[PDB]
């Protein structure tokens, strides 16, 4: 039910390091990376362009292991 995931708050370009303005949290389905992990994701890079409103999934972040 209400487990929130990290959702792109703006288009995140390929190979760009994540900053806090890029990530909001929302209850979406399917469930992506948990909102609690946003501190962890800061400065990690995405391996693909992530369009606005996309749920960030573990396989989109280089080096992410939960």
């Amino acid at each position: 039910a209400a487990q929130a995931s990290v959702v792109a708050n703006q288009l995140i370009p390929i190979n760009t390091a994540l900053t806090l303005v890029m990530m909001r949290s929302e209850v979406v389905t399917p469930v992506g990376i948990p909102a609690e992990d946003i501190p962890r994701l800061v400065s990690m890079q995405v391996n693909r362009a992530v369009p606005l409103g996309t749920t960030l999934m573990p396989d989109m972040v280089k080096g992410y292991a939960a």
